[PDB]
């Protein structure tokens, strides 16, 4: 079919609404999720307007076949949105009500440096690009846009579903497009956080700190060498729970704290012992009973450093 | 074609029933699960209402495209619910015995905090919007209501297939909408837990104790590292059959504990050690003989603390 | 159209037939594999009869949407079974001689208790719905099912592909059923079993044994305790080749059993040194000196009982 | 439509022709690759011929609807071949010239027993199925069977694609059947197996052997359970890069016979020992000197005995 | 439809675009990456011409079924090319302006040698088939190729989007083909390389050198080996960070080199517990005090010869 001609030079606007019915698989690494959701459109076709005294009917339940329906497409996403058609309902002056339930997979992109106290900021960008016989110009119905009460995204809390009621009008290949931004808010809720990565790996890091109450090179190789392994072990069984990104974490800056921890505990270990073979037990011990100190506050101060350097 | 007209100011009741053919391929991460079902719905549509004597066939068998059929949907499905239509007859009255078999993937939300003594109960939302024509509501027909016997969920105890027969009537985006409730009832059913995870990590956790009946700094590290490492890497080898989750598990809350006891062995072998090191093996070994107690007790008496705490 | 008119009261044979062309994709975690298969139908449709002296031809080709073909299904797959009509020919009598190429994902229990001298026996299952006008019932066509010489299941041996030739009719959602029971018998084959999976455990195992020949509790302590990790790591190792399942397999007994070996050792370790330690090495040798044939043998006599009570 | 009326008794013989645009997605696991590719077929349909003259063209276009085009299909695939028609040109004496692009999933049998240095072959299998009307032969046309210069397999050199000229003609299901071989031939190009693989793990198990320059037992010990922890960790860390296999791989018998190595190793520290411990140091050091030498000799001998068993 | 006919013996040339809307999903084992985007396509059909004033309308929109549009395919596609038509518009004079919104999964080969400094340079490649009428060739429209601001390849820089304007013009399979580069270059962001795959590894590296400030030979044992298993470990932790590849990498020769530090190390050890044990500890102590420099400065030359041998 074609577009409806205009009221006089100015262009149609679309009223759009997006209503999230389930929101779930995100991909913490592909930067995607995939959600199902309503898709409420509304234009003025003055063609299809009609006297509902003569016609018996106040709304006409068209086929999109039928119709002229605008090429409404979304920018950010994988593939073809897998639509169906809900219902069309026309009024008598010409108002097409459209409404159709989709499911698409949505590239937003994601910032883990605050990880896991970090917050996402989900994007859906929706597109209709302007024929030359009419303009089409995008607008937000505030009335059709929200989300169910049901929607779940584990290890999340899902905030607020909003969008920018100002559309990004812009030119493209020779001719005008108007964007929508439709913004999903999750935060964090990782609780076993502490209980399953800090804690444990704190644990080992306190292990390898026995060696300043002991002498015995022997054990202390042992010490601060075999917890440190176990350190990479349990670094190991937490990989999976730890992001995978180019940038450096918050947490991710933790963990290389812990490594460097593991090196200045050795190099303590070897000193004392060193000082203590060339007959100096004076400093060797002096060292030793300081680092029972040194290592802790040290530490203490470098992660108030980072959790303040992130936060 | 449109829908039937009303009786008078009253709505359109659909007799609903879903009947399990293959219930499978559950993701414990993902929350989803896929069944493969038929999907019997009824209504009576005066409309197609026939005369047997004057016809002479009893039920007449009709295509979708020529019968106005309701828009029923899953309201916690992935995408499209991939269905062909078995078979459609109209008796003389006009009620249409509609049968559909379908395949999705649903998103039920899933508690493993009772892991792995938990049970799950799966939803699968069925929806059906009113339009303005006519208003539609949903039904149970509890003979059409049922599962195969052959029905298995590998790992679980398949319970019960009922569902909730009072329909969710309610308003969404300017429309009524009927909501119905089929749960699914799954019990879990690990036989292996304590062979391949419990009984491998407690022996993995003796063995450290065994270090309460040593003396020896140097076997005492070697017992108590060596061991925690172990208990990692079994932990790495469980990792698999063990749920990741944002929350904390029962078997998640052992595991924890576990790397407290570990610290805690490590602490005593510490304090032992400095004890005879400092000249006093008086209190090193009254310490290291009421370790031999003061761990398995405090263990069995905080495993029992932990089983009341979740059960 | 509509289902051939009855003989007079009895029901439609449907002569069914799957020759397997390639059959691959075995998950043995999902419980499923892939087939890639000839389906042969063949019903008499009197309504198609025709005289060959005034046709001209012997047999007529025609196109599904001509002819009337039963709908037949598959009950245990996990979606459409992707179809591809290959030649339909009708006979002068009016039988039709149906013949379809699909390649379909099947959903059959697995038995992984013997693993890996394990056999399974993976199910085809057909179905027919009998519609109003006439009842439908399935048989089997003897010389229409085999399998293609080349069929690989890599690790396994294909058998036999069978079929039960009397159907399961039963009655389903207020309608009768006819189904079919399509059985392909594969055996297992790993050869590398012993060398990649015991052989190097039974060595790890052996070398934590020689702390039977040794005196050192710190090298006992080492042996027994390294020898365990390395156990684990190569558990981990082969983790991949292991089957994940909620019951307890045959060598996952064998497993369990090991470390069961590593505990009882260290007991034994933990024991002579104590004995040692308390002024006592009389018993301390004795039990040490026992252990070096108590283990071997109890360890032949619980594998040749769990050997029996497995097989 | 219908097919060509035959020459008189002799079948139509279709010119077959395979040339490969893109291969890639080899599987090594799976045994399945990828390929994306161009069919070309031709036969002689004499009711399509025309003059030249009359018509004014030399070669018409058609489209597939309209004509008849043989039921070519592959044997070894996964699925339908998701094809693409692109040009179809009949000569004036009726020579049907059919070109396609196709990209399919073909399940080609690999032998990783020589690996990394074996060499595959692959098989892309055509079928056509002889109807009764008339019965169809496949033929290869050698200008028309080739490969992109651009074709890469990465980790593999693409040697040659050429296809068995004599086709494989058998009877299946009552009616004959043209089976034709295309052969993809690769050898294998890793080139970091050495650095990678071989160097590292013969450097853990060099390390192992300085114990026949030890007589500290506590230290021995320490070196050969150790070493071999750290071998098995190295077999873990290139566990992706090996092929999981029921078979013997030459690299997994490499590996086998190391894990032996590790063993006799055991034996040699333990013996060293005993008679040490049990006063003969004359008896404990000759063999740890032999040991310098019998275990390198022994281990070339024993690689060269399986270098030459393999090829 | 049929092709339009030719001015004079001269080819039908049809300006092309690909303006990138959303780039993702690279999968550097599989030398795969997805993209959405435009394609715009423009020729002169002069049948489809039509005068302004007698039709009222300036631009034509047209359905594709209705007009001929040029057959235009990817050469490095994995499937098809999923794409919907966005506009169709007929100028007067009979040129076509053609656009669709595809989304396909790219084959483009990448290098890694010089990971993760390495950068990588994308192909897209069009082709046109000439058919027997006419012959096509395909040209570059500068206006309508680029990209979106927000084409986010997280890990890369996207640096351009680009064509070879010369179309690469050759002879297949007895017809004319015109192909076109579209060059995608991206370099390498890694800034979490040194802080987690360099300055762990050199702490690892760094705490086995301490054996150089020891004389026991228990103690180096247990530093050089255990930091070996410590070092192996942290390359299982970062082995998904590390490109799995047939040929050797930048990262991937440090890390060999790593693991010849381990056995040289090993070697010095063995040799001055030799040289003590042999009743020189002259030589044994000249050595182990070398080796303080000798490994590092050894270390840094070899690392700067590779440096300098990749870049």
């Amino acid at each position: 079919v074609s577009p409806p001609p205009p009221i006089a030079d100015e262009p149609l606007t679309v009223n759009t609404g997006i209503y999230l019915i389930e929101c779930y698989s995100l991909d913490d690494k592909a930067e995607t999720f995939k959600v199902n959701a309503f898709l409420s459109l509304s234009w003025k076709d003055r063609r299809l307007a009609f006297d509902p005294v003569r016609s018996g009917v106040r709304v006409k339940t068209y086929e999109p076949e039928a119709i002229w329906i605008p090429e409404i497409r979304f920018v950010n996403v994988e593939n073809a949105r897998d639509a169906d058609v809900v219902d069309i309902s026309v009024s008598p002056d010409g108002t097409v009500q459209y409404l159709e339930r989709f499911s698409a997979r949505v590239l937003s992109p994601l910032d883990f440096r605050r990880y896991p106290f970090d917050s996402q900021t989900l994007h859906i960008y929706l597109i209709v690009r302007s024929v030359d016989t009419r303009n089409i110009v995008l607008a937000v119905d505030l009335e059709k846009v929200g989300k169910n009460d049901d929607v779940f995204l584990t290890g999340w809390d899902i905030e607020s579903f909003t969008a920018v009621v100002k559309p990004a009008n812009f030119a493209l290949e020779d001719r005008l497009e108007s964007k929508l931004d439709y913004q999903l808010r999750i935060s964090r809720q990782y609780f076993s956080y502490i209980p399953n990565i800090i804690l444990p790996m704190l644990f080992i890091l306190f292990i390898s700190w026995t060696a300043f109450w002991s002498t015995s090179y022997e054990a202390n190789v042992t010490l601060v060498v075999s917890t440190l392994i176990a350190q990479i072990a349990f670094n190991i069984l937490v990989e999976t729970n730890l992001p995978k990104t180019p940038y450096m974490t918050y947490t991710g800056a933790i963990i290389f704290m812990i490594y460097l921890f593991y090196f200045v505990a050795v190099i303590e270990v070897t000193v004392q012992h060193y000082l203590k073979v060339e007959s100096q037990p004076a400093r060797a011990a002096s060292i030793t009973r300081a680092s029972r100190i040194a290592f802790p506050v040290v530490f203490l101060l470098a992660n108030i450093i980072l959790a303040f350097l992130f936060f």
